[PDB]
């Protein structure tokens, strides 16, 4: 199964319906759905991660990017490092990545 | 079913590429398409007809559109950028049949 | 089908320019080419256009450019709209009348 | 139609063939009907077939050979000379481009 | 016929295009295959498991792997550069199960 | 009648140059490529051109020179002397210049 | 038309596969049998065929890759090496020792 995290981008370019989502290069998730912000009128980008990946820190980032011949876009999340002493918070169910790169 | 529009106007000096069904969007989002092209008869200037999805209608006067082209196709569309708000400084919002004032042509 | 009046416009060299091929102001189609022949006293082409009537005040000022479009190398006719000079008042294009300035290919 | 005969030397004919067309300024207004190598030069001579309503080209006339659309495909510009005397059946275009 | 192989890991930052099947290859001849590809559950870094052919079983673990793109349809693989030994210190060979430590990212 | 002729030519490497490629002057064809073969002595390519009869004034002076439209062999006639009164290549004769692509 | 088999060692093959051609001055004969990466160096072994006709090739020729027109398909270019007023000549199962790889 999955859990649901949010994303806002300035653009998404050529971001889609079931785009995927990947870590170093291994896919993870999938966007789900791509709406405008009713209020700000910013998109906000719903990805379903596969739960089996539910230790993503909050401090990770999407960056919309191209993969091969057909310029067909997907989203990488980068892994934010944490460090123990501090105690970074892991993303859950409903949470925002707030760190985006736009296209 | 298809889903509900209100129509918006839009004046340019060149529409270049714009064609019926060239998407409108915001931030790459699309949230309308055009629906018509024509030539208006005073100012021989052309005038875009939009569809804008009904759910999508708290956009200011302010916000302005401009002709733009996506990846490898050479498909144009139009780019609607957002305008800044306040009722105050009197920043009303488009409604059906009103004119986006704000064009960049391409 | 909306009706139409006729202008003439001479070009050095008409190119790629046929039967059919559209007239456009500033992207939008008004009009387009019915024929093109020799002059047979100066052997330079002319091109008859049809323009749409509801488009009938074309300044005799105005011009028409030979031009290309992106993906196939079609070509067109970019009618520019002349300018006008409130202080001259308008000299308007009528039905026959000839387009005086051109650009060729 | 009627036509009358022209002909023009060039130094390389490139892609031109039988059945090109001859315009000016883009108007068809003739068509290649031969391709031969002068017997004594071996210098390309093109033979071409003028409609005969076109019969006032000045002999100060030039012969272009040029590429139109996509394909590659050529053909001939001839391009009117400032004016003087008439080229008449059967005389050559003294001045042309390969 | 076919091959038997032996079994290799090797981690990279990002397997880019690469996948299941992939070939690997030493100077442009295929010697091995990807047999899979997970991403470690506490780093999170790709994993890749090599089937390399038995017959290919002296590669000293000097040895790098790059993943690189071939011809016309940009399908992606594995190059293994053998790596240098030496006389002087004797290089040890990887055997089966074991893990080439030097990896080039895309 | 014979309705052509004969001529070799050899080349350091004939390309895409083929059987039925055509031979060419001034753009215009006058022969075509009969056959291409390694001469067993040099293991040099030596092409076989078969010229219209018509076309029999080719002074020995002439090249050849590979070239695209497919490749084709463009003939490109040789300087003639008054006074040396340069030979015409006749039936069985090589092309002495020759341009590789 | 029968062959013999000549064998030849590269650093790289690139895009070259079987029944890739060989040729010599841009006439093709042989053609490329197999390619197996040698057990002992790890190098590419390429395994040629070639016609029994050009059974006259210089012990000092070379092996190139090299590249066809628009398709990108490679090809072993064999350089007739040089003789000397006396070079052995190849025969059947020798090997080709000066390659260049692309």
């Amino acid at each position: 199964p999955t859990y649901t995290l949010y994303a806002t981008f300035d653009n998404i370019g050529g971001l889609k319906a079931r785009s995927p989502v990947s870590i170093g290069g291994v896919v993870v998730g999938r966007v789900a759905d791509i709406t405008l912000d009713p209020k700000t009128y910013l998109p906000r980008v719903t990805l379903e991660i596969e739960q089996r990946y539910n230790h993503i820190p909050d401090t990770s980032s999407l960056s919309i990017r191209t993969s091969g011949l057909l310029g067909e876009q997907y989203l990488a999340l980068n892994v934010g490092f944490e460090d123990p002493e501090l105690g970074t918070a892991i993303l859950k169910d409903g949470d925002t990545i707030q760190d985006t790169k736009s296209a």
